[PDB]
């Protein structure tokens, strides 16, 4: 069963780095009715403890802020300048509707557009309908406030959902999910579900939450999208339906052999098909999380996505659900003597 | 004397971030035949202590893995799409003999070609004759599967070596031959000997390991090529037989010139003539390590090359024997004292 | 049976055109062996006479030479500047481990470099780690030392083979069987078997051979590869493992329709599939060869490869054995009557 109104909230929230408020608050209350122990890091990434164990220590990462733009500076004429945070599509940034919020959390819907010159849009602006800076002060509106696309969650026939952000709030769904699953489970490992703050900037809040928590294992959750769309070829390994991804590696992270080996096999038991991805371009939070300390044994995982840094994504149901019944079995199985045999070179 | 099986074993080792076994079981087997302790970081890698002493702790730095590809993808016609894993020299992409191998340690020569759109080659297939996907299931070849060039180590006329991967190996060639001259040597300092992980797709078993060891003072082997092989002229200090390079800068390290000016003070007792070479291009080892912690004192030393990040180098015996030499002679020189000075400010 | 170690022999000998020796000793072994009278032409062309016979002359015809490079020059630094000899892809010219053979016959290895401009790949120069004009010297090396690359002969999964020279070692192969198979075996016409001296620079030693033997009929042996690799699509008419191809037009000669269409009888008749071939791009001995005194009928027939004129081609094994199948066919089947009906024009 999917909890449509949590991914809802999830997915429209408004979150990018350092303004991460309405994507904490949701774990918060999800946290407190489960009388769980909430720890923060110094950016305000959010560590849940989901149990008490002399096991060994497994993070359980996403991030909660997504792709987006910042008010930059206000013109004479009412535009309002904006530069992206994170790697917006370029392809997205040309009249794209969005919402700016406030620093008294108003919401005020604009349409953005930017210069084109070859490949690269710059020069963005949004477009509120006003003809005065004053104007534009009136509105609550000042240099700092976030901007997001203006995307409604929706559901798609045959169980697929669409909405912005699924990058990366698919996976904390999976983390609220899990922790609704487990919070009352006998468990061989010391559980922390960790919403890591300014992933999109670079590896920020990955690297302080990991420091933290001091995990022994690791598994990172993020999406990707193949760029050919509808290449359904060997090729695609980012296919909706297909199950969730293992990914091999990106510029960040070549995960490790005995940790794959291991998932797959465990998968395989489970009846979850993976699909077994490498990023040629991007980067995961695995990147800065396994360099952490003296190495931390890690890996990204996640359900494929449509499209990705732009209006809406595209994800399909049954790969989600199959994302959270890896995720627990993996969980079930993370006992000392695994964790230790996982991470022995000799 | 050169021990050439050594530096054959390790030139044709096939290693690659995350998969360093080769590598690894050849560093081992070193140390366990003088009895001396190993220990890992969590990206397995092999931390050698040389010694016991009271003295300043000094790190003598290589990396194991070697610039290669994974496979990333098996075809309907049984191509096999590979991604590389480090910088693997444009003009080192197209008709290249190659071996994938596999889980079960199997070694599948082939034929590596890519498609070449102006300075870049993109999209690399290796063919190992198979004309259908399950003809490549069948030979044991798998997603993840690490490839590199096919070369056979060579020696060539006066005194000089050819093969594969000489940036590093030539550097783990130095850690052994340390370790067998020193295993039994009075030191004023307690020496790690330390072969990182995953050196050529970032700052990766660089930091985890001098976290690890958190020495006082460190040495990163690296070599590197200049650019016009045969300018034999004064802007040229990468000439192969005009002695070992010591590195004033890097993309990522500048050395400390109170450590470089003591170094060549060494080396102009014992005889050994230093190039003095800056990198305009390129990053080490070196970076990461000098950054670790509230900061090490570091430089990057090594024997310079002939080609880089393609099927083979040229290096010159006399360098390496000289590097050697050049080591020894700092480790059995760097007493409480010197390492104080060196790093005295006021 | 496939003799892997004669296939071996031939394609890791060093041949080029008018430095034959490599592969005409093999040749001169095999005929020796069983006692069989061989002749030349005055470029060094073997001419084998498999038989005596007072029915049509019958030649079929591989060609020695690979193509290479030649020593062109030595530079002050050691710099050794050589020359294609034929048509290297242009692929192949950069960061290439290459060997060259002295006129004492010793073989020095090296690394080939190129300098691209665009498509083209010119000023070649090879490096064996020389510093000077007189190490190059004291080599043994000099202008005119023929230079190929070093690749060592493998096998591949499912009976597929590996290694240099295939275009026209794999011929080569095929007459050396054919000298096994047949040497005792009465047949309806006088069959000579000629390797031909430099072929991959021109018409070379095919014209002068064709008119040493003055053949009634002839069959040229050579290969070819399809530019776009896993394409098996109907367009692609060189599968390896789609059985020999037989060419219907290249460059320097058009097939004629009578003899093609015997040939493809004869196949049908004994179960070998082929592949009917046209060239685009390439000429062969085909031509030199049809045109020789009033006109000889000819064609062109061979196994298909993966790649060619660079490091490494691959073939099929069984595409090879049904060649050697069709070949000893078409010679027991070649009478008087057959081969006037043939040319008869009126
Ligand atoms: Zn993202
Ligand atoms: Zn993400
Ligand atoms: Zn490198
Ligand atoms: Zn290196
Ligand atoms: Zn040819
Ligand atoms: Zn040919």
């Amino acid at each position: 069963a999917m909890d449509l109104s949590l991914l809802k909230a999830l997915s429209e929230a408004d979150a990018i780095a350092s303004s991460e408020q309405e994507v904490r608050q949701i774990l918060l209350e999800e946290a407190a009715r489960l009388q769980k122990e909430v720890r923060f890091d110094g950016l305000g990434s959010v560590l849940i403890r989901l149990n008490e164990s002399t096991g060994p220590k497994v993070m359980i990462c996403a991030h909660m802020d997504e792709v987006g733009f910042m008010v930059r500076s206000i013109s004479r004429e009412g535009a309002i300048d904006v530069l992206p945070v994170g790697n917006v599509r370029m392809a997205a940034r040309q009249l794209q509707p969005v919402r700016i919020t406030t620093r008294e959390e108003c919401k005020i819907p604009g349409l953005l557009d930017g210069d084109r010159q070859g490949n690269d849009v710059s020069a963005m602006r949004v477009d509120i309908g006003a003809r005065t800076y004053d104007e534009v002060m009136q509105a609550g509106i000042r240099p700092g406030d976030r901007v997001t696309f203006d995307t409604t969650f929706q559901v798609l026939p045959h169980q697929r959902v669409m909405g912005k952000a699924f990058d990366d709030r698919l996976s904390c769904y999976l983390l609220v999910t899990l922790l609704r699953e487990l919070h009352d489970a006998e468990l061989p490992a010391e559980v922390w579900l960790v919403a890591s703050s300014s992933e999109e900037v670079g590896l920020r809040g990955g690297q302080t939450a990991t420091r933290a928590v001091s995990p022994d294992v690791a598994i990172v959750l993020d999406t990707a999208c193949w760029a050919k769309n509808f290449d359904y070829g060997a090729a695609n390994h980012r296919q909706i339906g297909n199950g969730p991804m293992l990914v091999l590696s990106d510029k960040s992270l070549i995960a490790p052999p005995k940790l794959t080996a291991w998932i797959e096999t465990v998968a395989a038991e489970i009846g979850v098909p993976l699909q077994a991805d490498m990023f040629s371009n991007g980067g995961t939070d695995g990147g800065a999380v396994h360099l952490t300390g003296t190495g931390v044994p890690t890996l990204v995982m996640g359900p494929a996505t449509r499209h990705g840094h732009c209006a809406a994504s595209i994800a399909d149901c049954r790969d989600i659900l199959q994302m959270e019944q890896l995720l627990s079995a993996l969980i079930q199985r993370l006992t000392r003597e695994t964790v230790v045999q996982l991470t022995d070179f000799r």
